[PDB]
């Protein structure tokens, strides 16, 4: 089994996962009691996106070594990839009972609670991750998103600010920071961050529309009109862009433009 196993390892290292599977299987046909062998077979399937096979082999690894933190964590990952968030949570928790010093386990546990809608737990476990390794902009952004989702816009703002200190080249962090100020009703700060997002990524329709809304909420109707019109060059299909473009014209006393744009909105959705 040893040579088959090592041959499988050599294929694994060169990224050749189908060959690794063949020789791991050959080794296991000769010695089915190696946890590391079952674990490595589960990894090779995992890398090909065979999540159901990965699950079966990681469970075999765990029959032989129930205290493998690595086997529990990768079982949790395979469930996460199948969209089975509650199983992923159960297995991540088992991995952390055995090894509470992995940032990666706490972070992935946060991600699973997030995907289920438990922003509170997401917050708790993203914080743990960040304490063992505070260097990832993505992790700060996601803690930002969890507070945002709970409606803690000020904590959201705080952690988006942290993510942008580490990676100021992120349109999404800039955009969500604007969303967070928008949601507190700080429309001038919103406008500032929305403009940074669009200077970095200038062709999301939704984003030009949200810059429009922020000007509209400030009472800056002629700028609202300019950015709504930009949103509609990119997405001529949006009932909302047409309707708020109408509102902007109405607010300026431009009643015949208001009528034209309200009609456009009502054709795309005649239900309001
Ligand atoms: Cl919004
Ligand atoms: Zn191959
Ligand atoms: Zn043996
Ligand atoms: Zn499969
Ligand atoms: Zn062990
Ligand atoms: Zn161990
Ligand atoms: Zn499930
Ligand atoms: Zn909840
Ligand atoms: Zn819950
Ligand atoms: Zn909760
Ligand atoms: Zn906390
Ligand atoms: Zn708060
Ligand atoms: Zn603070
Ligand atoms: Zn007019």
């Amino acid at each position: 089994a040893e040579a088959w196993y090592n041959l499988g390892n050599a294929y694994y290292k060169q990224g050749d996962y189908d060959e690794a599977i063949e020789y791991y299987q050959k080794a296991l046909e000769l010695d089915p009691r190696s946890a590391e062998a079952w674990y490595n077979l589960g990894n090779a399937y995992y890398k090909q996106g065979d999540y159901d096979e990965a699950i079966e082999y990681y469970q075999k690894a765990l029959e032989l070594d129930p205290r493998s933190a690595e086997a529990w964590y990768n079982l949790g990952n395979a469930y996460y990839k199948q969209g089975d968030y509650d199983e992923a949570i159960e297995y991540y928790q088992k991995a952390l009972e055995l090894d509470p010093r992995s940032a990666e386990a706490w972070y992935n546990l946060g991600n699973a609670y997030y995907k289920q809608g438990d922003y509170d737990e997401a917050i708790e476990y993203y914080q743990k991750a960040l304490e063992l390794d505070p260097r990832s902009a993505e992790a700060w952004y996601n803690l930002g998103n969890a507070y945002y989702k709970q409606g803690d816009y000020d904590e959201a703002i705080e952690y988006y600010q942290k993510a942008l200190e580490l990676d100021p080249r992120s349109a999404e962090a800039w955009y969500n920071l604007g969303n967070a100020y928008y949601k507190q009703g700080d429309y001038d700060e919103a406008i500032e961050y929305y403009q940074k997002a669009l200077e970095l990524d200038p062709r999301s329709a939704e984003a030009w529309y949200n810059l429009g809304n922020a000007y509209y909420k400030q009472g800056d109707y002629d700028e609202a009109i300019e950015y709504y019109q930009k949103a509609l060059e990119l997405d001529p299909r949006s009932a909302e862009a047409w309707y708020n473009l109408g509102n902007a014209y109405y607010k300026q006393g431009d009643y015949d433009e208001a009528i034209e744009y309200y009609q456009k909105a009502l054709e795309l959705d005649p239900r309001s």
